[PDB]
């Protein structure tokens, strides 16, 4: 997602949290002075586009490339160092859980943690290698250019012309979505990624036209909005497993 995805999911997220979670959350959130669970939810963005050290090692934590598999993930071919979303998502879990940490690293941990559940329920970012997730499907959306990968990042998301106060509600108001009976922090991302990618193969999502606007933005922005409030749930029920006892 683009920067406001990344904080409709925190902000979904943290109304969700118990109180353990809460008040852990808010003791990393406070090593950094104004720092919220929203506004740390783009950060890894940053950090990519910034920080040539682990900003560039980190670029591939933010997708997986299945869609070529059928949506059949297996690490050892998407994944080899754990470079993916999967592996990454795992991996910092493990080290937000881990209460020998200092306060600053359980935060950096959580940065992830926001921004990678964003990511891992954005179709796109477990698609095609062939194409690098929609970036190189070239497209035109209303009068104006673009790819696939953005259209979802930001481009749908971005036609309801609502700030964060305006869009959180509106995905409050959906039906809530079937979540797991329970979060397993090692295993739920195979599953989101897999299930990201089913959308990514679904009729109609890559289209069958270079020219697209409103009819594709009233099939898919749904299903876009949809998947902000699915990340914003399960990032609280992880944060709830992992922060909450
Ligand atoms: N699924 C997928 N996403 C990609 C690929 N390369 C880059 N991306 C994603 O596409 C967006 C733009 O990529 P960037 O131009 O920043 O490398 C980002 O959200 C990034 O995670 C790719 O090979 N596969
Ligand atoms: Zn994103
Ligand atoms: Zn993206
Ligand atoms: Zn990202």
């Amino acid at each position: 997602w683009g920067a406001q995805g990344h904080r409709l999911v925190a902000e979904v997220a943290d109304a969700r949290l118990n109180p353990t979670a809460r008040a852990e959350v808010d003791r990393l959130l406070a090593t950094e002075p104004d720092a919220t669970l929203a506004s740390i939810a783009p950060w890894a963005d940053q950090l990519r586009a910034k920080d040539p050290g682990l900003g560039r090692r980190s670029a591939g934590w933010h997708y997986v490339n299945i869609a070529e598999d059928n949506c059949h993930y297996e690490a050892p071919k998407h994944c080899r160092n754990g470079n993916c979303i999967v592996e990454a998502l795992k991996a910092q879990s493990t080290i937000l859980g881990d209460r020998s940490l200092t306060d600053g690293e359980r935060l950096q941990a959580l940065k992830f943690v926001v921004h990678l559940v964003g990511d891992i329920h954005q179709p796109m970012h477990a698609g095609y290698a062939h194409d690098k997730g929609g970036n190189d499907f070239q497209l035109q959306f209303g009068n104006r250019g673009t790819n696939l990968h953005s259209l979802w990042d930001s481009g749908m998301l971005n036609t309801r012309k609502l700030d964060d106060a305006g869009y959180l509600p509106l995905l409050q108001s959906q039906r809530a979505p079937k979540l797991a009976r329970q979060s397993n922090p090692q295993r739920d991302p195979q599953t989101w990624a897999e299930a990201s990618c089913r959308i990514s193969m679904q009729a109609g999502v890559y289209p069958a036209t270079r020219k697209i606007g409103d009819e594709y933005t009233e099939r898919y922005r749904p299903l876009a909005e949809a998947q902000l409030r699915l990340a914003g749930e399960n990032l609280a029920q992880l944060l709830n497993r992992v922060l909450g006892a």
